[PDB]
């Protein structure tokens, strides 16, 4: 099986706008969980060839990934910071459902959502 093509990054039929939260979201918490150790697996969406995985695309029907979440937050992708919130979600989710609990990758995603978290729970204020 091949891989699937990434999410989409850029759209120019739908509006774009800079916002406090999204600042936020680029600047501290995408930097903060890029930066850190832990990051390189979740940097780029899974490739299901190269780790020779034929059955995660069977399985996982929403990927998402921080390399993806990067450029949408780059490319003004997102008008809510919901929508970005939720993309970090899916991500720590997709993990969760296809890995088994005390893996090194589940080890490392339940690291990298602790920090969002604790990002997330100091969101500016809305406009
Ligand atoms: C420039 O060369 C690379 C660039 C990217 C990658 C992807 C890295 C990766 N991407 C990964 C993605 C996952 C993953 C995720 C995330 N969710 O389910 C799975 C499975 C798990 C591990 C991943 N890993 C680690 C893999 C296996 N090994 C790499 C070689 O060194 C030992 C580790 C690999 C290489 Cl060799």
């Amino acid at each position: 099986s091949m891989n699937p093509p990434p999410p989409e990054t850029s759209n120019p039929n739908k509006p774009k706008r800079q916002t406090n939260q999204l600042q936020y979201l680029l600047r501290v918490v995408l930097k903060t969980l890029w930066k850190h150790q832990f990051a390189w697996p979740f940097q780029q969406p899974v490739d299901a060839v190269k780790l020779n995985l034929p059955d995660y695309y069977k399985i996982i029907k929403t990927p998402m990934d921080m390399g993806t979440i990067k450029k949408r937050l780059e490319n003004n992708y997102y008008w809510n910071a919901q929508e970005c919130i939720q993309d970090f979600n899916t991500m720590f989710t997709n993990c969760y459902i296809y890995n088994k609990p005390g893996d090194d990758i589940v080890l490392m995603a339940e690291a990298l959502e602790k920090l969002f978290l604790q990002k997330i729970n100091e969101l500016p204020t809305e406009e």
